[PDB]
C-alpha cells in the first residue's frame, strides 16, 4: 500500500501540481481510505519527499556504480546518470525542485546530495590533475560547484521545456562540452 | 510616494520575506495610509515586480553601454555587470527569483530578459568565430543558453550563501574561467 500511494502520487504529478492533488486523490488511486493513507504518510508533502528521496538515491547509486567500474566519454557517462535518472522522472524532478522553496526537508535532501556530487566531481578533477591530464587552473571544488549548479539549472529547464532552455536532445552534448573544456582547458 | 513605497519594500525585504511584509508595513514605511498605497500599486506582489523590473533593466542598460564601447577581460567585464547589479540588490534578487514560482508576470519578465541576454551572448560568440578567434564547436545559441543558466544559478546561490555555493569573492573568476574555456576551447 506504501508503493501504491507512491505510484499514484507520481502518476498524478505528471498531470498537475502537488497543490491540486488531495490526500483523497492519493488514497482513491491507492485503493485505501483517507485515514489509512495517514497511517503510511503524515501529508501529501511527505509523499513527495519520499518520491524525491528515491530518485536522488537512484542517481547516487548509479554514479557510485560507475565510480567502481577517453576523458570526454568518462564525463559524458557520468553526466548521463543525471540526464537519464531525472529525465525518466520528470514530474517528481519538477515537483521536488518547487518544494525546495516550502519544505526544509526537501531543501536539506537536495543540499546534502549536491554536496556529495560536487565532492565526487572535485575528487575526479584532483585525480586528473595529479596524473598530469588536467591543468591546475581554478580550485577544483569551486569549479565542481559551478559545473554541478549549471547541470542542475540546465537539465531541469530542458526537462520542463522552460523558455529559455537547451532542447532536451542537445543538453547532454552541451554540458559535456562545457565540463571537458573547463576541466582540461588552460 | 511611489519611490518611497519602492525604497521601503527593498529595505524590508533585506530583513524578511515578502510573505511576512503587509501592505500596512509598506504604507507606514512610505508615510501614507493603506488606501493611498492601493492608489500606487494593486498588491505587495506588484511592488516586488516593479523592484525586479528596475534591477533587470539596470543590468540590461549596463550591458548595452558596454556593447556600445583581451578576450578574457571582455567576458569578465560583461559577467561583472550581473555580479555588481544583482549583487548590489541581493534582497530584490532573492525575492524576485522566489516570485517566479507564483507570479506569471515575474516569470515572464525573467524569461524575456534571459532570452535577450542569451541572444546577445550568442551574437558575440558568432562574431568571435567569424573573426577566427573562437572555434566552431557547439551551436552558439545552445552554448550561450547553458552559460547564462549557469550564471543565473551560480550567482544567485552565491549571493544567498546557499549550501552548496561558490563563495561570493570567488564566483566572478569561476564563471569567467568556464565561459572563456568553453567559448575558445577546441
Ligand atoms: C563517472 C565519473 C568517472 C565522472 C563523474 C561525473 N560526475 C558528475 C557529478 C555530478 C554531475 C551533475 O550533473 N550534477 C548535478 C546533478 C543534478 F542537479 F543535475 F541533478 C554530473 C556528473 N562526477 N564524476
Ligand atoms: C561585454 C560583451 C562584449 C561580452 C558579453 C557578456 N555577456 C553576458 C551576457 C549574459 C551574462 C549572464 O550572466 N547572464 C545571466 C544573468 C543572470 F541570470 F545571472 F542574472 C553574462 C555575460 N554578453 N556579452
Amino acid at each position: 500500500r506504501e508503493l501504491a500511494i507512491l505510484a499514484t502520487a507520481e502518476n498524478l504529478l505528471e498531470d498537475r501540481p502537488l497543490a491540486d492533488i488531495s490526500v483523497d486523490d492519493l488514497a482513491k488511486g491507492a485503493g485505501i481510505s483517507r485515514p489509512t493513507f495517514y497511517f503510511y504518510f503524515p501529508s501529501k508533502e511527505a509523499v513527495l519527499l519520499t518520491l524525491l528521496d528515491r530518485v536522488v538515491n537512484q542517481a547516487d547509486m548509479a554514479l557510485q556504480t560507475l565510480a567502481e567500474n577517453d576523458r570526454e566519454n568518462m564525463w559524458r557517462t557520468g553526466i548521463n546518470v543525471f540526464f537519464e535518472t531525472f529525465g525518466s522522472h520528470k514530474a517528481v524532478t519538477r515537483a521536488g525542485q518547487a518544494a525546495r522553496a516550502t519544505s526544509v526537508e526537501v531543501a536539506e535532501l537536495w543540499s546534502t546530495f549536491m554536496q556529495k556530487w560536487i565532492a565526487y566531481t572535485a575528487a575526479v578533477i584532483d585525480a586528473e590533475r595529479d596524473r598530469g591530464a588536467a591543468p591546475r587552473t581554478l580550485p577544483a571544488h569551486e569549479l565542481a560547484t559551478a559545473l554541478n549548479l549549471m547541470n542542475e539549472r540546465t537539465l531541469f529547464a530542458s526537462f520542463a521545456g522552460e523558455q529559455p532552455s537547451v532542447p532536451e536532445a542537445r543538453v547532454l552534448d552541451t554540458l559535456v562540452h562545457i565540463w571537458v573544456t573547463s576541466i582540461y582547458g588552460e
